[PDB]
């Protein structure tokens, strides 16, 4: 239906919207620290402690496959990526630090995203 055509065009968009949004997310992550999953070959118990990994090229598959339907689904995976982070590692360690710097420089750039899905429908 034409409808239908409608709906793909708006998901077509916001995926070129969130493709932005993350770039400008993953830039604040200067050191790659959340660039990947958690190896579980390196850390073998991770999922003894953390029961929903996230990471970057993991957020990254899902839009290019356009599985994300509104910005609130693709904070709700950034946040994972800090708060995963915040909790399995402590607060004197360059990666919970990281976290910290991410979610800081992160909310600017999502602050304005969430005005432009509003007001780009």
């Amino acid at each position: 239906s034409m409808e239908q055509v409608a709906m793909e065009l708006r998901l077509t968009e916001l995926t070129r919207l969130l493709r932005s949004v993350l770039d400008q997310l993953q830039d604040k992550d200067p050191a790659r620290i959340f660039a990947q999953p958690v190896s579980l070959k390196e850390v073998p118990d991770y999922l003894d402690h953390i029961k929903h990994p996230m990471d970057f090229a993991t957020m990254r598959k899902r839009l290019e496959a356009q599985g994300y339907k509104n910005l609130h689904e693709f904070e709700e995976d950034f946040d994972l990526i800090i708060d995963n982070c915040m909790k399995y590692n402590a607060r004197d360690t360059v990666f919970y630090r990281a976290a910290v710097r991410l979610r800081d420089q992160g909310g600017v750039v999502l602050r304005q995203a969430r005005r432009e899905v509003d007001s780009i429908g």
